[PDB]
């Protein structure tokens, strides 16, 4: 006789937020408490983002996949068809307005974003009260209060000067703060002429403004040309450095040396105010196969993390912006707040490199400018980094 299959249906989950795994596979049995008849296999492995990419071109797509919706692989599989279109969802609409569409491939969404990170300036609370200053709201107040500072005896900055990454964004907010957003500063990065790029042009001074505020003397800690992240964390926590510029993946590391001062967030500053910027993008972010065996399941799953009840508690532990309506976020003192404040407006940039064939050049040319101070060294980096780009 004919054979029909099984009565549960099992898919597969391919997460790449290790970290948060736990509270994931917890929140996987109480879907399937809603659900008996679906089983979710929640997959980790290392080197996630390669073995991903393994899979998909061997055609063995996972049924729901955390990818990062900036990244190259989410732009080209979604034009290729890997993924489901997902703009006519009725679950989407629980995505705060204008975010996913971001990410869209020709004009289709194909990827929830349910977290983001976000970037900026961490700063000592206790620290700034005690010694009368300010959060900063235009570049001029930011180099003013490095300056001060300094006049006061104490370490504005921990720097990393070995892990270059770490001033990716500032750099990339100092370009959209003196352009006016990220297409603007990826119109004159990116989009412009090979060779456009010169010290002379008025986007170039601001930027080389920006950067100089890390290169006040006496702005960073000692020793912080060798500096690595894990060191920044520590100096920062420890009230050595009263700032440090970092993702708001960095609390997560601040708070386990248990410091002993209120932590606060501020976004890199514009030139006028109401000018500041944050940057960052998908975290939390999930794409469905096109060829999936059990669409109606897969997309079950994606639904019920766009609930507010649920999408709370991966919230309530994980702390990343949501873009999901509904959840009750974080208050005005916790240390995320001024980083945060703009989530998922149109001052919550998408990072640059979502139009760059890579990135770590554009780190390195960002800390050696930290290190030596040469403008047309840095000039002549910019153009030969992006000069392949415009082939
Ligand atoms: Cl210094
Ligand atoms: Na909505």
């Amino acid at each position: 006789l004919f054979q029909g299959p099984s009565s549960t249906v099992t898919i597969e989950y391919f997460n790449q937020k290790k970290e948060m795994t736990k509270t994931l596979e917890e929140i996987t049995r109480d879907f399937e408490k809603e659900n008996p008849k679906i089983k979710v296999k929640v997959v980790n492995v290392p080197n996630a983002g390669e073995v991903l990419k393994t899979r998909v071109l061997a055609g063995d797509v996972p049924d729901v996949v955390n990818i990062y919706p900036q990244s190259i692989e989410l732009q080209e599989w979604a034009k290729a068809g890997v993924f489901e279109d997902l703009s006519n969802k009725d679950y989407l609409k629980r995505v705060k307005n204008g975010y996913a569409e971001k990410y869209a491939v020709n004009e289709k969404v194909y990827n929830v974003p349910f977290t983001a990170n976000a970037y900026g300036i961490y700063y000592n609370k206790d620290k700034f009260e005690e010694l009368g200053l300010k959060v900063p709201e235009t570049w001029d107040e930011f180099e003013q209060l490095v300056k001060d500072i300094v006049a006061k005896g104490q370490t504005p900055f921990g720097i990393a000067g070995a892990d270059a990454w770490t001033l990716n964004g500032y750099n990339q907010l100092a370009f959209a703060t003196a352009t006016g957003g990220g297409k603007e500063a990826n119109q004159y990065l990116r989009y412009s002429q090979p060779n456009a790029i010169k010290l002379s042009d008025p986007i170039m001074k601001d930027d080389i403004k920006v950067m100089d505020i890390l290169r006040i003397n006496g702005s960073k800690q000692k020793n912080w040309e060798g500096a690595g992240y894990t060191d920044v964390i520590g100096a920062f926590a420890r009230g050595d450095v009263l700032m440090t510029p970092n993702g708001s993946w960095a609390i997560t590391a601040i708070n386990e040396q248990k410091p002993n001062f209120k932590i606060g967030t501020f976004m890199i500053p514009g030139k006028e105010k109401g000018q500041s910027l944050t940057v960052g993008a998908g975290d939390l972010a999930w794409s469905i196969s096109a060829t999936t065996k059990h669409p109606k399941e897969a997309n079950a799953f994606v639904e019920y993390m766009t609930r507010p009840e649920v999408m709370q508690k991966y919230y309530d532990v994980d702390g990343s912006p949501t873009a999901i309506e509904g959840v009750k976020q974080a208050g005005e003192d916790s240390p995320l707040a001024g980083m945060t404040e703009y989530a998922f407006t149109d001052r919550h940039l998408v990072w640059l490199q979502q139009y760059w064939t890579s990135e770590a050049d554009f780190h390195t040319l960002t800390m050696n400018y930290v290190l030596t101070g040469d403008k047309q060294g840095m000039v002549n980096d910019l153009n030969a980094f992006f000069n392949p780009m415009k082939m």
